[PDB]
């Protein structure tokens, strides 16, 4: 909408107040016109209709608990942005500061979020497998970096090209949570997973194996449920990421750990510049070992530490 640039306040998901950048003309509206061609979240209404309508507020005070997930929405797709233009110069996801949008109360009871091709959706949780998902940084990251990965090596959304989209999702939510600093962890959804429970998560990336995924080439799941298993064997290269920054010895390999920022480096590389949509596991190492050549030598540290975590987890 055209209006004029404005400061509202709220609460978001799990009670903590921030400030979200709004549009007045009329009423306040969820338009940050701060960041590129616009960040915009939207009311989905309990139904499944999208985008929904854009977020409408009489006051610009955000704070009825049917709010929460807009305002948290909104703040971490900013908080998504800032990330991958400061530390990557990426703006927005397609790299023309294409418009980020978002719809939130999507359907009811729905227990999950995703980017459906155009923008990003977040169910409500039933309140106790899930509460409202756009309350987790690295839930609200993970989904925008599918639209990054989409726009860039394209990585087809099954078997092994899948797993790499699921993990390069995880990966670059963890490294947002860690950006924001909010407590972060190596952990995918802790902050709205169960809220009965306490020190749980949806997956582990320093231990893939705690809900059951693999942490290892050898242990693969090669049926056909989950597209065959995205979300499963995303756990072999989510723990070889995991070795790559903090290092460790896996099944006898030990892994020197080189940090968060240059693994960032190098997997953005990877997947900017060598992945492509039929890249398999064997060809995310190479692509790995490249970039890491490019960035820092052929006989450097880093080239010899993303070597090690490729063969911790088997891979090659
Ligand atoms: N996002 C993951 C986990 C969601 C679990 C929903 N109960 C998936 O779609 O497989
Ligand atoms: C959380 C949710 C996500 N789409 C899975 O994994
Ligand atoms: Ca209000
Ligand atoms: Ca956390
Ligand atoms: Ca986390
Ligand atoms: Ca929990
Ligand atoms: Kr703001
Ligand atoms: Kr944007
Ligand atoms: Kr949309
Ligand atoms: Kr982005
Ligand atoms: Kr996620
Ligand atoms: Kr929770
Ligand atoms: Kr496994
Ligand atoms: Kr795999
Ligand atoms: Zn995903």
């Amino acid at each position: 909408i055209t209006g004029t640039s404005t400061v509202g306040v709220g609460r978001g998901v799990l009670g903590d107040q921030k400030n979200i950048n709004t549009t007045y003309s009329t009423y306040y509206y969820l338009q940050d016109n701060t960041r590129g061609n616009g960040i915009f979240t939207y009311d989905a209404k309990y139904r499944t209709t999208l985008p929904g309508s854009l977020w409408a507020d009489a006051d610009n005070q955000f704070f009825a608990s049917y709010d929460a997930p807009a305002v948290d929405a909104h703040y971490y797709a900013g908080v998504t942005y800032d990330y991958y233009k400061n530390v990557h110069n990426r703006l927005s996801y397609d790299g023309n500061n294409a418009a980020i949008r978002s719809s939130v109360h999507y359907s009811q009871g729905y227990n999950n979020a995703f980017w459906n091709g155009s923008q990003m959706v977040y169910g409500d949780g039933d309140g106790q497998t899930f509460i409202p998902l756009s309350g987790g940084i690295d839930v609200v990251a993970h989904e925008l970096t599918h639209a990054v990965t989409d726009y860039t090596a394209g990585l087809i959304y099954q078997n092994e090209s899948g797993a790499i989209n699921e993990a390069i999702s995880d990966i670059f939510g963890t490294l947002v949570e860690f950006y924001a600093n909010k407590n972060p962890d190596w952990e995918i959804g802790e902050d709205v997973y169960t809220p009965g429970i306490s020190g749980d998560s949806l997956r582990s990336m320093s231990d893939p194996a705690k809900y059951g995924d693999p942490d290892h080439y050898s242990k693969r799941y090669t049926g056909t449920q989950d597209n065959g298993g995205v979300h499963i064997n995303s756990g072999i290269i989510n723990k070889a990421a995991y070795l790559i920054s903090q290092g460790g010895t896996h099944y006898g390999v030990s892994v020197v750990g080189i940090g968060r920022d240059k693994l960032g480096k190098i997997f953005y590389r990877a997947l900017t510049q060598y992945l492509t949509p039929t890249s398999n596991f064997s060809q995310l190492r190479a692509a790995a070992v490249q970039s890491a050549t490019d960035l820092y030598g052929s006989t450097s540290q880093e080239v010899a530490s993303v070597k090690q975590a490729f063969d911790a987890v088997g891979v090659k």
